[PDB]
């Protein structure tokens, strides 16, 4: 509505 | 309605 | 809406 | 109604 | 309405 | 109206 | 130490 | 140390 | 120390 | 040792 | 030591 | 050492 706040950390290390 | 804060975090740390 | 703040922070390292 | 003095104040200080 | 005084305020201080 | 002052302030202080 | 987060927030509404 | 993140808000709306 | 990230939101409405 | 094999991840997925 | 194979991951996805 | 296999990585995705 008034605020639509969308954070999306996706953090693969993987590997290693 | 007023606020949809939507906040993800995936940590897919994985391998190692 | 008014805001419609959307941060994708995709951070796949992998490799290494 | 003579004086119809109307005050309003929305202080939506949501996020964070 | 003789006075139709109308003060309105909408301080939408949302993100950060 | 003899006297209709209307005072509208919107302030969106949003992003950051 | 590792993070310091500080959030404040003051809401002198006041006058009205 | 690593992150210092602060965020202040002060909304002295008064008047009115 | 790494990220100093310091966000400042004086918001005097005042008057009307 | 003969094969001093070290893994360190550190996810310091901290703020939001 | 004959090998010494290191791997180091800092992932500091802070701030948001 | 025969085989120093040093392997750093730092990603600091900061800020937003």
């Amino acid at each position: 509505g008034l605020f639509d706040i969308i954070k999306k950390v996706a953090s693969v290390i993987g590997g290693l």
